[PDB]
């Protein structure tokens, strides 16, 4: 049940030429991570509004559409939502789509103790659950197979959000984490033992074709911005290194003989994850 | 000196949400082909203004900026040129950049016979060449090493446009070809013996990791549109097949276990070329 996390700088968005393209770029980052079943995106400050906007946009696209009205008030950072590309991930389904799992928001309707909670799972009727939970929390509902066809609510139980993947093979979205500097990308990892495999990307790294990935459980691929990973490194007072290869288990160039002087970050992610997917599958 | 050609449908542009994004998409196609040193892009009609616009935009970005004013009158298809991303390819260089090769446009200035031609290569002074050529033709000038430092023109000789690559290792741009249907992608190949390796892309193809590419000299990777390669196949009266795998030497899925229902064409190109680059280098 290995994980993959991706770190890019929020400053990527400042290089955009129009506010629309600023949004659209943010959407391209989300789709690339969704395509490769990324579990976590880490938006880090290379030098703070660029990272907030990027993270927010990432969270909006990750969130099942029927839940965005509840989790996202009207925000200026979402003023160009429409011109986006849907993630079309397995938890972004329509209402007339049978599914074993379904994301949900715990509603505010009265319930005597003992009587579980009501959850909006975007179905025709709400879902009554087992546990009594706070009303406004996002949960992962597993629906009862044999339901009670005339009941005014469906029934299911709140399960771990990692159940759809580690149990049914279904990609179920990423989480988004805001990092305040480059060293916080590593130090603030969501996992106890940290990232046991860390992969940095540069045109000065070694050839990906020669790289050998060790067995792992939590992998982090890290991408720089306009100025490369060198900028977040020099900016960070914690770091104090001369060359970024030393902060990573591996420092790879994933496009030998590129035909353009520069690969932009959103292009580098698709190329890098493609070029690493073989080794990532087999090592995990 | 093997070649790689990429075929996509011009209809890709109709799916865009705003005229700006229509342009920007076209720019993403060019950058992806430039990054992987593609030699030829084939824009084919899946069903005709979408393919013309796409081809034109591709030719504009390929063309050294100092030559675009000459080769491109003011066109409505270029009304959003600015919001593009430069290719930044080795033949897109500044004026104070020494280079052995340099693209050029044969100028209109008088010349007695015997006296070669004048070529604008975007330098401080024009270039006098060996041959007497038509005035308005795009050529590839190789500059004389020892030039004559006080002469009012530089000197060089017109060489094959395939010299910068097959001689100095430099990527030197793609050409753009308009195809009228899917079978014209193959039949109208710029090479005598055709494409001896043809690779189709679909989520229904075999796993790229198992594919074995035969030795080759001219390779063509083909990408479908919104409706996949099935649409250009059914539309084309020449074809008359039930499943597209039979039109290609290889039919590959290049993203096992995608996390999104659909990979858009501009995303599929970066992922596919990355996933095939290893085998493409070694086989050619
Ligand atoms: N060939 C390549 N291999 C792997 N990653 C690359 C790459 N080219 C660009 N990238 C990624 O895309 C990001 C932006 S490209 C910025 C390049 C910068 N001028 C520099 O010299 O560092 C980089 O930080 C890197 O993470
Ligand atoms: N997993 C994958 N592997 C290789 N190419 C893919 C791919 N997913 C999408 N593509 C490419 O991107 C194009 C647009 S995606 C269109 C998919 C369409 N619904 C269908 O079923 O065919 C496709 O024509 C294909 O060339």
């Amino acid at each position: 049940p290995y994980t993959l996390s991706v770190a890019l700088p929020g400053s990527i968005l400042d290089n955009a030429q129009s506010p629309e393209l600023r949004t659209y770029l943010a959407g391209q980052i989300a789709r690339a991570c969704a395509i490769f079943c990324v579990d976590e995106i880490v938006v880090f400050d290379e030098e703070g509004q660029a990272c907030v906007q990027l993270a927010r946009i990432l969270q909006y696209l990750e969130c099942p559409q029927y839940l965005r009205k509840a989790f996202f008030p009207k925000h200026q950072d979402l003023q160009f939502a429409g011109l986006l590309n849907p993630l079309d991930s397995p938890h972004h389904m329509r209402q007339d789509e049978e599914s074993e799992f379904r994301e949900g928001i715990v509603v505010d309707r009265p319930t005597r103790p003992g009587h579980g909670s009501f959850v909006n799972c975007g179905m025709k009727k709400e879902v009554k659950i087992d546990k009594n939970l706070e009303p406004g929390l996002r949960v992962t509902v597993r629906l009862n197979q044999q339901q009670h066809p005339d009941c005014k609510t469906y029934h299911g139980k709140v399960v771990s959000s990692q159940d759809p993947r580690t149990k049914a093979g279904l990609y179920w979205g990423y989480t988004v984490r805001l990092a305040s500097c480059l060293s916080a990308v590593f130090a603030e990892a969501p996992f106890q033992d940290g990232y046991d495999l860390t992969i940095g990307t540069s045109e000065r790294g070694s050839d990906v074709a020669s790289a050998q990935l060790p067995n792992f459980r939590h992998a982090l691929v890290v991408f720089g911005g306009l100025q490369g990973l060198e900028a977040g490194a020099d900016a960070d007072p914690n770091l104090e290194v001369a060359e970024p290869s030393v902060l990573f288990d591996l420092y790879v160039n994933t496009c030998p003989g590129q035909g353009s002087r520069t690969i932009r970050t959103e292009e580098a992610i698709l190329i890098s994850l493609a070029a690493l997917q073989p080794g990532l599958i087999q090592a995990g």
